[PDB]
């Protein structure tokens, strides 16, 4: 079993942008989310501006080309696929959500970090404070965010 | 993508039993859980008493031969793998839980039905009342259980 990338150097591409935030803010959020994982593993990510990258990142609403259509405001916020070729490893964000860079609304960085966890092969955690918990919740202060030991052990068991 | 069985006739085997309930009660719970899905799809399940079946069902505690050890009482109640050969499609139940046939404790039938959903290729639902919701909750009256329309649409989109 054990679904994981057979390589440690991964590429990603931000296929399109959400109009909720300025371009630079989307880039920063995605970059930060990736750094969260690079800090505790031997993985590195390189950005591509064309073609197909291992991790294709996009914002879409309702039916968007795959088997799982989004559901409008609320409920499912995004979805990501486990490691593998093609659609696998990709992360889609529901643009019917209002993506933010702060504590209000739906914070892009927080959700992006979680989705990338799935793209790397992680399942959910039972720890209510773990990044990989199933339900989203906003933080009072973003600087209070940190990976729980559960998150670290999980990703390290897969890579190193 | 779309992880699903390439066949509609599946076999299952109850590899071992939990001492929490009498044998006949475990068989009944598993049988009922399978019937839940047979009622809304063209799938059929046949029981095997030896060798490897597509869906291997077992009760275990802590480290049990796979990559994901159980965690003692509470937290993760069980885990099942998506369709595929070998360990894929299998469902493991944490025996550190007290499995019951009624509304108290951890109801085996309810959890088994959910796990089988995963074994068939389903992901979680955002509907708090759907069988495929991420968090377990006991019912006041078992006869009040029924698949939500979300559960039905999901399994039917995969099979028929
Ligand atoms: C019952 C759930 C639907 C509830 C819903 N949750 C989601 O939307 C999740 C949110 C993920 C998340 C969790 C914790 C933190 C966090 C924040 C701060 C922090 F400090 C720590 C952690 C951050 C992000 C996104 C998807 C859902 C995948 C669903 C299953 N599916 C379908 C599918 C299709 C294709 C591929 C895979 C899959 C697949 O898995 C995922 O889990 O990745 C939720 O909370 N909604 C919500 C919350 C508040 C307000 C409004 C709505
Ligand atoms: C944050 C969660 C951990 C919380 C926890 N949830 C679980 O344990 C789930 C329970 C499933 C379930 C949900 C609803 C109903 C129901 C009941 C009545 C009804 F009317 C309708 C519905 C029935 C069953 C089982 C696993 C967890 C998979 C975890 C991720 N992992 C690891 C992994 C390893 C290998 C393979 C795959 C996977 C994989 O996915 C799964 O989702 O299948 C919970 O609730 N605990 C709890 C609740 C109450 C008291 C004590 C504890
Ligand atoms: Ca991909
Ligand atoms: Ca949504
Ligand atoms: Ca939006
Ligand atoms: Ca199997
Ligand atoms: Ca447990
Ligand atoms: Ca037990
Ligand atoms: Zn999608
Ligand atoms: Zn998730
Ligand atoms: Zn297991
Ligand atoms: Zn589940």
């Amino acid at each position: 079993g054990i679904p994981k990338w057979r390589k440690t150097h991964l590429t990603y591409r931000i296929v399109n942008y959400t109009p909720d935030l300025p371009k630079d803010a989307v880039d920063s959020a995605v970059e930060k989310a990736l750094k969260v994982w690079e800090e505790v593993t031997p993985l590195t990510f390189s950005r591509l501006y064309e073609g197909e990258a291992d991790i294709m990142i996009s914002f879409a609403v309702r039916e968007h080309g795959d088997f799982y259509p989004f559901d409008g405001p609320g409920n499912v916020l995004a979805h990501a696929y486990a490691p593998g070729p093609g659609i696998n490893g990709d992360a889609h964000f529901d643009d019917d959500e209002q993506w933010t860079k702060d504590t209000t609304g739906t914070n892009l960085f927080l959700v992006a970090a979680h989705e990338i966890g799935h793209s790397l092969g992680l399942f959910h955690s039972a720890n209510t404070e773990a990044l990989m918990y199933p339900l989203y919740h906003s933080l009072t202060d973003l600087t209070r965010f940190r990976l729980s030991q559960d998150d670290i052990n999980g990703i390290q068991s897969l890579y190193g």
